[PDB]
């Protein structure tokens, strides 16, 4: 789907068996969710920004608007669910103007 | 130009007769700048977001790679030039996937 911007880019995703709203972020480089649990080991790691404290976990499966990808996800204090360039370079996404 | 993610996308921007690099961020709501002085009155606001203090410029001239855009500016402390949503509908920027 081709999405203007005009309203945030809000798409919903599923995973690890719950769905979710969250946003596609072209500035983030990382994918970062709110709190909740998943499968495998998790190592804990720094994020930086403009105004955190995340568990980072890999090989974890999203599907976001209906595509699956798999990569690293982290699980932080978040006000929103970011889906960042690490996955967005995997659903195929991209900015024209 | 069809921009894809594998890196950050980063463009060249005019400001206030200054080049400068910025994101093309689709997360966010506002553009925000770091330091430099513009024209115009400005009032205090504060910005949220994941890991602040800014004022904020309006009607202010941007040229993006290119196409020019006149809006709201914000300035301040921040680690990067954002170009968000609110310019980024002037250039007519869409995500596609
Ligand atoms: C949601 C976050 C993961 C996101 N941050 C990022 O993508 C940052 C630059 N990258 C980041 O945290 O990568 C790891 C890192 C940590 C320490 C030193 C170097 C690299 C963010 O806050 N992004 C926003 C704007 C922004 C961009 C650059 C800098 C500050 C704010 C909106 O796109
Ligand atoms: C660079 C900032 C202006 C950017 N923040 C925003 O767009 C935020 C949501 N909006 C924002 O600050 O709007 C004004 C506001 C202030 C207080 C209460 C309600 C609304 C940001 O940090 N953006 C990042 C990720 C993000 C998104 C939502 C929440 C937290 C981090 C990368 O896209």
């Amino acid at each position: 789907p081709q999405i203007t911007l005009w309203k945030r880019p809000l798409v919903t995703i599923k995973i690890g068996g719950q769905l979710k709203e969250a946003l596609l972020d072209t500035g983030a480089d990382d994918t970062v969710l709110e709190e909740m649990n998943l499968p495998g080991r998790w190592k804990p790691k720094i994020i930086g920004g403009i105004g955190i404290k995340v568990r980072q976990y890999d090989q974890i499966l999203i599907e976001i608007c209906g595509h699956k990808a798999i990569g690293t996800v982290l699980v932080g204090p978040t006000p929103a669910n970011i889906i960042g360039r690490n996955l967005l370079t995997q659903i195929g996404c991209t900015l024209n103007f």
